[PDB]
């Protein structure tokens, strides 16, 4: 049976959702959009609720709306984000203008838990292994996640560990992406994670550029500049020619920039922020790395399905896209309890 539906004022807009959804609040001002916190009776969750806005105003729209809502229906991992159901108020194809997901309610990000502080070496460990098996499972369905960030880790009360992408903003991004480069490795994602853990080891932003060219300058200082085997690999001229021109600084004794951590982090922290993208560990390297010797779990480390992308990089028309995504909708299952 189809639910039945309540009408209520929110965000300035009429929303529809079913009734099992209770007491529905805005959330975050409006920063994840429009979004409001909920009770699901059914479940006896507290929930997210978000009306995506104008999801088939443009082709770009029902694009990004289809790319989205396929992406999140086929996350299944404990360490990403998952949807907990999508709904439309919609009886039919024609008259589908709205899309609403529903999500876990999240009431802290990573910077909401470490708070400028350093963490304890246990906790570090605990954080950047959930990280890295959340990467491990994206990085198999063929997927980079790109802007890994602490905005985008949702971390509960036992610290346990979420990867979303809700899409200052620069200081976790590779230098590879800082220079427009194009042909990313899933190792961009893995930069991000040493970023991430060298501040939950100090309480400090490693890199905390001012602008673009301070951001590269910074990260020089620490992983030196190009040696020989990197600079054979610049296909572009001009950037070849820049680097040639610079002067050789040599990589920074990582011992001594991270004092009296544990030296199995700091042994990682170099595998993970080496300026060549092929010489980084990969997310199933990390997770075997001694460092995790008290979380590691070869049989609890799963992998995802294949994952189609060439699907959501369609040029369609407006309806088809909406259809897509109303069939979307209505073929979706709800996890198991
Ligand atoms: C176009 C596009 C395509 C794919 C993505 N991706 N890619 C990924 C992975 C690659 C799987 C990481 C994940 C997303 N997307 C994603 O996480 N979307 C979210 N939507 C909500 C609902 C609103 O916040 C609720 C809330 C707010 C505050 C408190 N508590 C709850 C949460 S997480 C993004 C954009
Ligand atoms: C002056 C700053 C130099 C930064 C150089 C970053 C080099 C990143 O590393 C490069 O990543 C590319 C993209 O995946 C790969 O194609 C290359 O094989 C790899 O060497």
């Amino acid at each position: 049976e189809r639910p039945t539906f309540y009408r209520q004022e929110l965000n300035k807009t009429i929303w529809e959702v079913p009734e099992r959804y209770q007491n529905l609040s805005p959330v975050g001002s409006g920063a994840y959009g429009s979004v409001c916190a909920a009770f699901d009776t059914k479940t006896g969750l507290r929930v997210a609720v978000k009306k995506l806005s104008r999801p088939f105003q443009s082709i770009i729209h029902a694009k990004r709306t289809y790319r989205e809502l396929r992406l999140l229906k086929h996350m299944k991992h404990e360490n990403v984000i998952g949807l907990l159901d999508v709904f439309t108020p919609a009886r039919s194809l024609e008259e589908f203008n709205d899309v609403y997901l529903v999500t876990h309610l999240m009431g802290a990000d990573l910077n909401n838990i470490v708070k400028s502080q350093k963490l304890t070496d246990d906790h570090v460990q605990f954080l950047i292994y959930q990280i890295l098996r959340g990467l491990k499972y994206i990085h198999s369905a063929d997927i980079i996640h790109r802007d890994l960030k602490p905005s985008n880790l949702a971390v509960n009360e036992d610290s346990e560990l979420k990867i979303l992408d809700f899409g200052a903003t620069r200081w976790y991004r590779a230098p590879e992406i800082m220079l427009n480069w194009m042909h990313y490795n899933q190792t961009v994602d893995i930069w991000s994670v040493g970023c991430i853990m060298a501040e939950l080891l100090t309480g400090r932003t490693l890199f905390p550029g001012t602008d673009h060219i301070d951001q590269l300058k910074l990260i020089l200082r620490l992983v030196g500049t190009p040696g020989a085997e990197l600079l054979k690999k610049i296909s572009s001229e001009s950037a070849r020619n820049y680097i040639q021109s610079l002067t050789q600084m040599p990589k920074m004794n990582f011992a001594n920039v991270f004092i009296g951590a544990n030296p199995l982090a700091v042994d990682l922290l170099e595998k993970m922020l080496v300026l060549d993208s092929d010489k980084r560990i990969t997310a199933a390297q990390a997770l075997a790395h001694a460092y995790f010797a008290q979380y590691h779990d070869p049989d609890d480390e799963p992998v995802a399905d294949p994952y189609d992308q060439s699907l959501e990089s369609r040029d369609l028309l407006i309806d088809e896209w909406k259809s897509l995504t109303y069939d979307e909708v209505i073929s979706f299952v709800p996890p198991p309890l």
